[PDB]
């Protein structure tokens, strides 16, 4: 909620958030976890280390380069982990849950969970489904995961031409040439390097854009030390607004990815619409299913259900950050639920919570958060087929 907490992006910890439905459909990101990759930490430590070398270091670099070598031992063996926060995070959101529901997961009540293959989101699947069964050991679970789920969960890996946007695409200049725009980095290595100046504008941003990913992702490991006052307040907005644009272009529905990466997400949205259409019917009797992913799956799915303002097409970078967030639509552990009711007359009507706030589509409802299911499915298949056409274009 404070400034400096959402300027750590799709880093940013899973924010507080201290009748009944019939069925809960629902897709999380994997709570907080530790750093993917030692790069950003290895590169910060070259640098700190060369100019201990050559008495390059301030007092505050010397203390730096103390606390990176400290990281270093501290997440030795621990990448890509879900982190003690992590597992709290999903707790907090299946213990609501089952707070604010107590009669859909009464009795006997059936859940289905799901994940990929990846052991930070395995393990958040674990911290969930163990507060459910603990509040309802009656509960009748199933339980399973890995790449038999990649073509719902992992899409972005299996599309060759998404694949080849997002290593290569036209977005890597215009985000490149942003940062150079956004981030001045001698004021910052001043603070720990003498003669920051000397330092090549190639080199000199590599090591600064290298330090705030050391420093964001701090505070989603459950280590008590903090980096936060490495940089300044308006340091941090800038670095917020170029990794946004990033997430954005990269992921999302930024003009110059012409939709490609929000419509690989079609399979998941046409799974969702099965498994509720499957329990109202009758076909299935589960009164939830549970699926657990990344940022890489909430993302484009979010954007491709068209919750407003997340699928914005923006043609100028500078403006993005005004129209679109990263910290609100996929935190760590962020979410999206959709929950279903019949009211007294049979009618069916579904709730759409992103991060447990209600969420509005582009199509009326004369009873908001309620839309009804019928005009909702409808929606969603035309943005399954808006999805299909745009495929069709980049088979490659």
């Amino acid at each position: 909620q404070t400034k400096i907490q959402k300027y750590a992006g799709t880093a940013m910890p899973y924010p507080n958030r201290t009748m009944t439905p019939f069925y809960i459909n629902h897709l999380g990101r994997h709570g907080a976890r530790f750093p993917t990759s030692r790069k950003a930490l290895d590169k910060v430590e070259k640098v700190l280390v060369s100019a201990q070398q050559e008495n390059g270091l301030t007092s505050e670099g010397m203390a730096l380069l103390s606390m990176i070598r400290r990281l270093s031992r501290l997440f030795d063996g621990q990448w890509g982990k879900l982190s003690k926060l992590g597992e709290t995070e999903q707790e907090g959101i299946a213990g609501r849950m089952i707070r604010n529901y107590p009669q859909l997961f009464s009795n006997s009540a059936k859940i289905e969970a799901i994940a990929t293959y990846v052991p930070r989101s395995i393990n958040s699947m674990d911290a969930f489904l163990s507060c459910m069964i603990r509040h309802n050991p009656a509960l009748q679970v199933q339980r399973s995961e890995g790449k038999q789920y990649n073509h719902i969960l992992r899409f972005f890996d299996l599309n060759k031409s998404y694949v080849n946007y997002k290593e290569k695409g036209d977005w890597l200049p215009i985000y490149k040439a942003f940062v150079h725009k956004k981030i001045s980095p001698v004021p910052i290595m001043k603070k720990f390097l003498l003669n920051p100046e000397q330092y090549l504008d190639k080199e000199a941003e590599e090591f600064v854009m290298a330090l705030f990913s050391v420093a964001a992702i701090l505070p989603d490991t459950s280590i008590p030390l903090n980096l936060e006052d490495l940089f300044t307040l308006d340091e941090w907005h800038r670095y917020w607004q170029t990794q946004n644009l990033r997430q954005y272009m990269s992921k999302s529905s930024a003009p110059v990815g012409k939709m490609l990466p929000v419509a690989i997400a079609w399979p998941l949205l046409s799974e969702f619409i099965r498994s509720a259409q499957e329990v109202i019917s009758g076909k299935s009797d589960y009164q939830a299913n549970f699926r657990f992913a990344h940022d890489e799956t909430v993302i484009p799915f979010v954007s491709l259900m068209g919750i407003e303002k997340t699928d914005v097409q923006v043609c100028r970078p500078d403006s993005v950050s005004v129209y679109w967030k990263d910290y609100e639509i996929s935190p760590m552990a962020a979410n999206v639920q959709w929950l279903f009711y019949r009211d007294r007359d049979q009618r069916i009507w579904v709730k759409i919570l992103l991060n447990e706030e209600a969420a509005a589509l582009p199509i009326s409802t004369a009873c908001f958060p309620y839309y009804s299911w019928e005009k909702t499915r409808i929606f969603f298949n035309q943005r399954i087929e808006m999805a299909k056409k745009t495929l069709s274009v980049f088979n490659e």
